[PDB]
């Protein structure tokens, strides 16, 4: 068989491709070593990587394997999950939401990085942790969905008071504006990890929405594998995007876009 | 008088003098202006009816954007700067992003990522109220343990961005699980974050607008170094142009006087 392998900050992907029968697979970075054993075993016609720890699975294989950069291979892999997808957009910004984030504007022809930020996956868990002692992903991102963010944002009409704001009252001012406004209250884990997530999507698509603007798309596809398991981040990147006057899109295994682009190339 | 009451700080200049009073000490403010007439008021900023409908005289009220801009413009050609466009990024509760043209401002963007987040995020990782205590305790903080670089994402392999960037805030904790989180070590990483969001959404614009000159205002810049170098390297490192103001936090203000 042929495989892609996109080995990240966080998570390592791979799939398998066998005639037009795909199989994508998910593994933990930390059990990389488990990836290689596993590797070794297999009969492997072709075989290509990329991301972060791409050197680290090369140099402890016993096959040769072509190495990619992640940013052309997610733009090759996301082209094409979004014509098996029946999206044909002629431009678009994306934007790749992993342990870190990268936002890349595809031009119809190629992709180039215009901008990222350290706001995404890892800050979830990472920060996440911090406000609530919770190291299992599926454990924080369950408990952040039940979430109220009211008592920690500090939206632009509390700082307007009774008058007019020049901006729409209910968007975000300050993300934790409002926590020293409300002392005496708890401060649950589920409204501080809903506050993280919503501080880590507003980024983005601002992030977004703006080089979306600057290189003249309205169309903005989120991929990486943040959104898993994350209702909320989808919700919040996606009503805001379309308050911006742009059109979001996720994308069906998009998460893999790097791993299948690494074959194609 | 020129005032600009924000969301957590009321700025006052008398023409020049300059007060800083705290927000939610509003009540102390009209008080004060109500006890000493004055030749003309102008307001701006979100508290600027609170105090109009509770004061006495005719005072105008500006759109703190157009009050920024105008005061900054001021600020800068007396402290020497003939710039002919810039962005400026008003650092604040929130923050504001705004490319002037040598003419006219214009708002092009804004995140809640600024003062307002450094405080409260700050206290509820450090549990500290004080503005004072806090940033004076993250200033000498170690992100080591916290902050993701690239170059760790990039360990075998040779990184496609350069290494020292920061990949992702927040990402080594689950790396340094046994350890200790300090809260000077998590205070430099919120600010760091901050520091960072303002910066890249300024240097984005500043590519967009085609201008290399990035002037950053605000209270969130009193009492914390840290939030400046962090700004300014990075906004060096992406090849614009990063400038402070003296009384940059009151360019509202003084702006409000000259309309
Ligand atoms: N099973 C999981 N374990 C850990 N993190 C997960 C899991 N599923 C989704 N995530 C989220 O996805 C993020 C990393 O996703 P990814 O897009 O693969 O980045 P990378 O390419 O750096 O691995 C994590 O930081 C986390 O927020
Ligand atoms: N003495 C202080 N007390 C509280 N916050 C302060 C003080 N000095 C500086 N700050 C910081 O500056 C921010 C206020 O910036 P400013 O431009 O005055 O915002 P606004 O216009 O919303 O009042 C605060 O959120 C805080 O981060
Ligand atoms: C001092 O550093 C200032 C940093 C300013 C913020 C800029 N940072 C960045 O653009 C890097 C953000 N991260 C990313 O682009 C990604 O995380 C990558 C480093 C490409 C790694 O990809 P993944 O592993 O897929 O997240
Ligand atoms: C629900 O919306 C989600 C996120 C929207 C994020 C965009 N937010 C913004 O552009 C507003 C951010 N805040 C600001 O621009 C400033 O804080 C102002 C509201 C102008 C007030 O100024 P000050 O009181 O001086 O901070
Ligand atoms: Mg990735
Ligand atoms: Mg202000």
């Amino acid at each position: 068989m042929k495989v892609g392998i996109d080995a990240g900050g966080t998570l390592i992907k791979i799939v398998q491709e066998q005639d037009n029968q795909r199989t994508f697979k998910t593994e933990l970075t930390k059990n990389i070593d488990q990836v290689v054993e596993w590797l070794n075993q297999q009969q492997i016609e072709k075989l290509c990587l990329t991301g972060g720890n791409a050197g680290v699975i090369a140099e402890n294989i016993n096959i040769p394997a072509q190495i990619f950069v992640e940013f052309d291979a997610a733009s090759q892999g996301l082209g094409i999950l979004l014509k098996e997808q029946g999206h044909d957009l002629a431009d678009y910004i994306f934007a790749n939401v992993g342990t870190g984030t990268s936002l890349h504007y595809f031009d119809g022809q190629s992709q180039r990085r215009v901008g990222g930020i350290g706001t995404g996956g890892g800050m979830i868990q990472g920060l996440g942790y911090l406000l609530s002692q919770i190291t299992d992903y599926k454990q924080l991102t369950d408990m952040a969905q039940h979430g109220d963010r009211n008592t920690i944002d500090l939206k632009v009409r509390h700082i307007y008071k009774d008058t007019e704001p020049p901006i729409p009252g209910d968007l975000t001012a300050a993300n934790f504006g409002h926590v020293l406004h409300h002392l005496d209250a708890d401060f649950t884990p589920s409204n501080k990890l809903a506050a993280v997530i919503g501080v880590v999507g507003e980024v983005v698509t601002t992030m977004a929405i703006t080089v979306a603007r600057e290189f003249k798309t309205e169309n903005i596809v989120y991929i990486g594998s943040s959104f898993h398991n994350n209702a909320l981040l989808r919700k919040v990147v996606e009503d805001y995007t379309v308050l911006r006057g742009c059109k979001p899109y996720y994308v069906e295994n998009g998460a893999f876009s790097g791993a299948i682009g690494a074959l194609y190339l």
